């Protein structure tokens, strides 16, 4: 496969083999029929790239029905709203300030930005979510960002001081048309910013469930540092972050129109120290990977022998590589709690687990919960207090199978 960025070969290191879309949520009478795709990982010899070999096309993930709510997290709502104060005080003090998001979902960031009144454009070709941002007052496009509609929001609209995206420039393979929209549309002194979930921390935490059909590219500084030079950017600034399983935000200026942190140095230098996305590295991760398939699975046939009910927690897209990798289905975790209507009262993809409310994790509790949303887990142990006050215990499976 060649490189969706600079087109060099791309050698896989990982193969997660069959795999179902990953936010199909089917009701229990549908067809047992559905779309699979082969997911596997592979990295750019040329500009270090790590990357899927097979596109889902997008169409088929992002479309009337998709069914994330951002807003369904109390610690995604305050990080999104500090994020866009952040940018109110500093790249949006101007006389007419213009920012532009890509992915804003149901709204979760720019509703801070549409309440201090400054001019503000979401991208958001998921039209159901999208009618959710807009109900909150926010200006949304339902349309896919890249070159074309990039262009004719710049005639119209004139440039945009900030773009952003967040959990969303990794989904999109077409980054050049994105880069190249971008481009037409940023002021000459503005910056594209995007925070997705980082390679670093992936390895380190063996967190595999962070690959599936939505997440195309596992960026790092070198790459995304790479992929900016190459269009006529520059990174200019990184940032770690602990959410979604841990993140870089990084932020990309038109190059040469501002001096890079000490921050960019730094983690490249860190990267490079640790063979971040030398080969060997990463396929050492891809025999952690299977380590932990083999871990989980024994775990869960011995709680079965014993007796011990088993439930997982958060209907996850991550979840959907976790159950279809590993053969884990409704044998072995009987349903899966997650507060989102639109995938209550149906069967996850692929392993076609139920899915139910999380109202209805109650007593009596099962023995086990198996934690899909492990990137929540201090949000929802918060709010599941009396689960593990009953002796209910959580199975995690990152960064390796444990029970506590
Ligand atoms: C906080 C909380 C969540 N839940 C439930 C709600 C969600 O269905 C799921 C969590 O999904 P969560 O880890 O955020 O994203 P997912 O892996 O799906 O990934 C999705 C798809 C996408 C865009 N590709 C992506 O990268 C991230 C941003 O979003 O868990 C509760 O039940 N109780 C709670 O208290
Ligand atoms: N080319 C593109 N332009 C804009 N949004 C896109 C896109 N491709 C996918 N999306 C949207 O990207 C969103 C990813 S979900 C992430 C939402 C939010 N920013 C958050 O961080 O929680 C989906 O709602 C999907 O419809
Ligand atoms: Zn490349």
């Amino acid at each position: 496969t060649a490189c969706r960025v600079c087109g060099g070969g791309v050698q896989e290191f990982l193969d997660l083999g069959r795999q179902p879309l990953s936010d199909r949520f089917r009701k229990p009478d549908e067809l047992d029929d559905e779309f699979t795709y082969r997911l596997a990982v592979g990295r750019c010899d040329s500009c270090e790239m790590v990357q899927l070999t097979e596109e889902v096309p997008r169409d088929l993930m992002f479309h009337e029905v998709y069914p994330y709510h951002s807003s369904g997290s109390s610690v995604m709502r305050e990080h999104f709203a500090m994020l866009a104060r952040d940018f109110l005080a500093t790249e949006l003090t101007g006389p007419d300030p213009f920012i532009v998001e890509i992915g804003c979902n149901d709204g979760i960031m720019l509703r801070t930005i549409q309440e201090a009144g400054v001019r503000h454009l979401g991208f958001e070709p998921s039209s159901g979510v999208a009618a959710k941002a807009r109900e909150k007052g926010i200006r949304v496009r339902t349309d896919f960002f890249e070159k074309a509609t990039a262009d004719d929001v710049r005639r119209t609209e004139g440039p945009a001081n900030v773009i952003y995206a967040a959990n969303t420039l990794c989904n999109i393979p077409y980054v050049q048309s994105v880069l190249e929209g971008v481009d037409a549309l940023l002021a000459p002194d503005g910056v594209f910013v995007f925070e997705d979930p980082y390679l670093g921390d992936i390895v380190a935490k063996t967190s595999f469930d962070q690959i599936y059909d939505e997440h195309f590219f596992l960026f790092s500084a070198t790459s995304v540092q790479g992929m900016a030079q190459r269009c006529g950017f520059e990174l200019v600034d990184v940032q770690r972050l602990p959410v979604h399983g841990g993140e870089v935000r990084y932020t990309l200026a038109r190059q040469g129109s501002r001096t890079p942190s000490a921050a960019v140095a730094q983690l490249l230098a860190a990267e490079r120290e640790q063979e971040l996305s030398d080969m060997a590295t990463l396929r050492a991760f891809a025999g952690n990977v299977v380590k932990i398939r083999d871990e989980l699975t024994a775990l869960l046939h011995r709680l079965r022998a014993e007796g011990r009910s088993v439930v997982g927690y958060g209907a996850t897209a991550k979840s959907a590589t976790v159950t279809n990798f590993c053969g884990i289905g409704p044998d072995l975790v009987h349903s899966v709690y997650d507060t989102t209507p639109d995938k209550q009262n149906r069967l996850t993809p692929g392993a076609h687990i139920p899915v139910r409310p999380a109202s209805a994790f109650s007593d009596p509790y099962p023995d086990y919960a198996l934690l899909f949303a492990w990137n929540h887990a201090e949000e929802i142990m918060a709010k599941e207090q009396e689960f593990h006050q009953a002796g209910g215990r959580w199975i995690l499976y990152v960064p390796e199978v444990h029970i506590r």
